[PDB]
């Protein structure tokens, strides 16, 4: 029975409305819940969905070099596979294995509707509207490491921002935009931004182009025997059109705005 | 040793320099994949030789003989050490060769001569006046051959049986057929190539509708080759440091004639 680490992040993994009357894997639904079922089916394994203990994606502590989040769970042998919106990055690919990507994304800007910001450049050029990112994820590192002038300017601002502009979860970033009467903008992956734009109260919007282009991968411990089969299953699901089918199911058929 | 790179003459990926005959070796060529090759080599610490695939093909396995042709075949039979090309990551290929994480995204798309009354694949499927086809021997063809979606099965049933053949030997041959056919031919090709041609003179083509699928190009190596790891890490590094996006702009949009 494969221990799968994943994260409560809509619409990837969500507790079902009636989750309290249900047990095990059946408590959960979402894109990655269906994806998990499919990968397991093709690789012929049984599995247990577990929600990452610390609620994080995964970053390395600069001082201890200890990994947190789903990454750390694989690295420390606490999970067998991570099936989640987990961004394929160079620092991570050095410690864990990733499948070929199952979904594309880029960093994007979420505003409360009516906010006068069209681009990352607009953000960078003003101080009235605060902005930040998720903690312990790939978006923060993009800004941390960027040498592109606009993104470096944005970073120099964000990291010294008082009070803090960073949030612990996506939901927190989104609620922060919604309650902030236009004075907070949130930097987050286009997948998540586009999902939220189609849900009530319909008061947010993605503006501008994506800042980069990347993908999510299924992740396994280095040298895991599961990595081969899991990668081939991602390629098969894509070619059968199932990945396209699932994006449609979870994003646009679940639309409200 | 010197790494033999297999690639293909496909704009804007690899093209002959205008003065190539007075130049030598790697210096004869230019394009997105020439720049990318130089950068991969640099970061992986290797010397290399660009070679154009002999049969000028991407790579398919013959149903009867079972031999792989194209750049895939050069890798499978040990003629090349790495392929650095707009080579689409597919399952059938990944079973015989290794791919890096993708360096560029694409989807199958439709190219029409301007003013052609077609907005989608569903439109193409529902009519016979305007003929349509694919490159004869790459991922786009095979996508249609295998597909179980009503619309694309319908399109395939038409293409495979259409006479004269709707399939072409090269991308350039597809594009010239669109341009010469007064709106009576539409070409199915990857979005990257379609969007490039859309920005070149005579500015008489365009991409219509959404992409039919989503996939990536990968750097390919022979299965279990020692280069594969360093190459994958270099692709991730070069994406993260903004080189791939810079190179896309340089070869598509900086060079735009329309
Ligand atoms: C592996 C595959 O074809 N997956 C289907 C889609 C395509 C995809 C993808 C993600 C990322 C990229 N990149 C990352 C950098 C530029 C292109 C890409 F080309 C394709 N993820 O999901
Ligand atoms: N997908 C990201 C988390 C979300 C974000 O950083 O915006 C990761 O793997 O770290
Ligand atoms: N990039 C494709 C070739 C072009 C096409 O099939 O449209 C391949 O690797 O086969
Ligand atoms: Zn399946
Ligand atoms: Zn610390
Ligand atoms: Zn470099």
């Amino acid at each position: 029975t494969v221990v799968v680490t994943t994260i409560l992040e809509s619409p990837y993994v969500m507790m079902k409305k009636n989750h309290e009357m249900l047990e095990g894997n059946e408590r959960y639904e979402g894109y990655c819940v269906d994806l998990a079922a499919e990968i397991a089916k093709h690789c012929g394994f049984k599995y247990k969905l577990t929600i990452v203990g610390d609620g994080k994606y995964g970053a390395r502590d600069a001082d201890t070099k200890i990994w947190n989040g789903m990454v750390g769970e694989l690295v420390y042998g606490k999970a067998d596979i991570a099936i989640a919106p987990l961004t394929i990055t160079l620092v991570r690919e050095e410690v864990i294995d990733f499948s070929k990507p199952f979904m594309s994304l880029g960093i994007s800007i979420m505003i409360k509707k009516g906010t006068p910001i069209e681009s990352a450049e607009d953000l960078s050029k003003q101080t009235e509207i605060a902005y930040g990112t998720l903690d312990s994820g790939s978006t923060k590192e993009f800004f941390r490491r960027s040498k592109i002038a606009v993104f470096d300017k944005m970073w120099t601002y964000m990291r010294s921002a008082e009070p803090s502009v960073f949030v612990r979860t996506t939901a927190e970033g989104v609620a922060r935009v919604r309650k902030s009467k236009g004075k907070y903008a949130y930097l987050l992956e286009s997948t998540m931004n586009e999902y939220i734009e189609q849900r009530k109260p319909c008061d947010t919007m993605k503006v501008g182009g994506n800042l980069d282009s990347k993908g999510y991968g299924i992740a396994t411990p280095k040298g895991s025997s599961l990595g081969n089969a899991v990668n081939l299953a991602v390629l098969k699901l894509n070619e059968q059109g199932l990945l396209d089918k699932l994006k449609n199911k979870w994003w646009y058929d679940k639309g409200e705005c």
